[PDB]
RNA sequence: GUUGGGCGUUGCGCCAAACUCUAAUUUAUUGAUUACAU
């Protein structure tokens, strides 16, 4: 029948195994427009194969193009695909927040067309135009299993004819693919899209938990619902409190019908044994009614055992996985339960029971962040062996908030260990977060330009990463004792090695910094060496 | 539970399903969250009370029963329920005994309906016939108002009447105006 | 990380070599080109 050569190429690609090759194969055989006669069965097969081949893929942002945005004239960046963490480092006023704000307004559009039918989203406002210019444009390429989706969002001031029209060719494709996969199979894993703005500082409060049991019931439990108010920052805790109540209620409401069923089985076993009843039934064994009743009792007991086995294999790990993944991230804390008097949660630390609303400010932001990620991954990913292994983009902005410089060396690797399939484009200003990621991933930003990190930014001396990535001196740049240190060091390595000021600065810098440190022992040893030489 | 904290504010009266669903939800969850020892007793009361109505054994009992052994057996499993309900009564507890009585109110005012559970993933407070049905969605509009009224009466009588193995056996006045309100013929 | 050579348990495995401006090719029933049937 002379199948077209392009059709044969697509069939060969599908045989090799691709998700788009079969997408454009069940839409080529389901309509007369594409040029081939519509065959329904052999299009349904391609649709099923396309949906089946989507599993195991990670959705990542590949590149980005800013033009006349907030502070960048022309920016081109490429995010690594073999690495799952990108870090933006720069001064306050260079534009690391601008790139995250540009990744959103496109992630909002992707979420809107992946969840809702609105086909709307964010856009470039008039106040975000570069001062003096007229046109702006943001382009983002989305990746999935090595196959890329284009995007571009642009605007023009309403005084000149628009020179950049919006286009969303690839994100409609991606949304349609995911929706079809959901249609054929209700439990297909979907990517997670969310950003956490600095406004998560005041996330947890008593006001939010007070009325968390007064919200709509259908707003938390469905796959397509873990997308509302998810890119607005402010990691939600009220909805998390409602969700935690419902899961703990499922545990406290079931597992008692299981106990009741076990008690019923024991009572039925006693009723069947029942020496008096057995002796009475032994009087007339050949009676048809007695045999019927005994056989029906045995069948009912077997059915009750089957009913017990039905709930014997529930294992509602929806709570256990979240609790275990959230306990590890916050050291020491364990045994998080609920207390119903002022409808508040209780968590135990160092064998001390405390409410979440009264915890340290540096431990509730992280708590809510991890809880929101875990809940959204569980909602988006249906029943599976591990529901925290999903994909998507998580944008943690200003990670250095409310963190002692002891957890900054264990925040990125712990997020990557617990969540090992999520991209984590983040921005930071603490130089104890940088020295845990490869140098090729950190993207320095200054003066509206992208600079690669120097060689060897992984585990090293914090002074060296500070000096070579922030242009900030290890010692104070303007301090009286630092100036005395310099005025001692230069005179040691020059004239006046033992003179008017050598001894007095030596004593002054020995009173402070201690008489036994690194620099001063070096200087004293070398002055002894080169006074002995003379 | 001092018999006077709910006796008041009853001269006006309220009977709606919106405030009954939230009430029954807490009553079935708070009773099961803590305690958890009365739950097994109440469930086994349900089992023993519903297993007696077995048509096969009922017909055998109604058949020739000249031997006193069957009479002794029936008296024995009646005394089983007697002592079981006596034990539940001995467990003096508000929010744990009113559930059993309010369930019995709907087990009798709606003839032939079996155990009543409360699912959570969908709320769907289900009533068990030989086929499963749902109360929050189905059961008309007035068949919820009247059930709410019956539930309120049962709860108030149970609270007003400590002990009283059959708490819904008090005595008093209950005035209803336009009893024909939201009823199918 | 990318490019050209070689062998053949060849819709590609291995071997032997190289290069780093901050930075990888996809459209037919169309038009241009190579080639067979004319
Ligand atoms: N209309 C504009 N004209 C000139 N500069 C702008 C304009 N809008 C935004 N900017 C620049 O955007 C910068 C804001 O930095 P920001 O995106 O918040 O990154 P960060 O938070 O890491 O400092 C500012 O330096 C500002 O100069």
């Amino acid at each position: 029948q002379n199948l077209p050569s392009r059709i044969t190429k697509l069939i060969k690609k599908s045989e090799s195994g691709d998700f788009a090759s079969s997408y454009q194969l069940y839409k080529v055989f389901g309509s007369k427009e594409y040029g081939v006669e519509p065959d329904e069965k052999m299009s349904d097969y391609f649709k099923e194969l396309s949906a089946k081949q989507l599993e195991g893929g990670q959705l990542r942002v590949a590149d980005i193009h800013l033009e006349n945005y907030k502070g960048f004239e022309s920016l081109i960046m490429d995010f690594s695909m073999k690495k799952n963490s990108t870090i933006l480092v720069g001064n306050n006023g260079c534009g690391k927040s601008t790139i995250l704000d540009a990744i959103q307004k496109g992630l909002t559009h992707l979420s809107s067309r992946l969840s809702t039918r609105s086909h709307n989203g964010d856009g470039i406002e008039k106040h975000e135009l570069r001062k003096g210019q007229n046109y702006a444009s943001i382009a983002i390429n989305y990746d999935y299993m090595g196959i890329r989706f284009p995007m571009i969002i642009a605007t023009t001031e309403p005084g000149y004819e628009d020179r950049a029209k919006s286009n969303y060719s690839g994100i409609n494709e991606l949304g349609s693919i995911f929706k079809t996969a959901h249609s054929i199979n209700p439990n297909v894993s979907f990517p997670l899209i969310a950003m956490y703005t600095v406004e998560r500082a005041n996330d947890v409060s008593t006001r939010d938990i007070e009325n968390s049991e007064e919200i709509k019931e259908a707003q938390i439990w469905d796959k397509f619902k873990a997308y509302n108010k998810s890119l607005t920052g402010k990691a939600d805790f009220k909805l998390f409190f409602r969700w935690f109540k419902e899961l703990i209620e499922i545990e406290n409401s079931d597992n008692a019908d299981i106990t009741a069923l076990r008690a019923e089985i024991r009572a039925k076993e006693k009723d069947l044994d029942n020496p008096l009843l057995k002796a009475l039934l032994a009087e007339n064994k050949n009676s048809e009614t007695t045999k019927k009743l005994l056989e029906d009792h045995q069948n009912s007991l077997k059915v009750l055992k089957e009913k017990l086995n039905s709930y014997y294999s529930v294992n509602s790990k929806t709570l256990h996985t979240v609790e275990d993944a959230m306990y590890s991230f916050l050291p020491g804390f364990s045994n998080l339960k609920l207390q119903r008097a002022p409808l508040d949660l209780i968590v135990d630390k160092n064998n001390v029971s405390l409410s979440v609303l009264q915890l340290s400010q540096g431990e509730k932001t992280i708590l809510a962040l991890i809880a929101d990620i875990a809940r959204r991954l569980t909602l988006l990913n249906p029943n599976s062996v591990n529901p925290l292994d999903g994909t998507g983009i998580v944008l943690i902005d200003e990670i250095d908030l409310h963190l002692h410089p002891s957890w900054q060396q264990n925040i990125i690797p712990r997020l990557e260990k617990t969540f090992k399939n999520i991209q984590f484009i983040v921005t930071t200003h603490s130089p104890q977060v940088c020295h845990t990621i490869d140098s090729q991933n950190i993207w320095l930003l200054k003066n509206g330009q992208k600079f690669k990190a120097p060689k060897g930014v992984r585990g090293a001396i914090s002074s060296w990463v500070l000096e070579n990535l922030f242009e900030v001196a290890q010692r104070p740049p303007e301090d009286k004792y630092t100036k005395l240190l310099q005025e001692y060091k230069n005179l040691v390595f020059s004239e006046k090695y033992a003179s008017e000021d050598a001894r007095k600065l030596g004593a002054t810098l020995s009173q402070h910094f201690g008489p036994d440190d690194e620099t001063l022992v070096e200087l004293k040893l070398e002055i002894e060496k080169r006074i002995w030489e003379d």
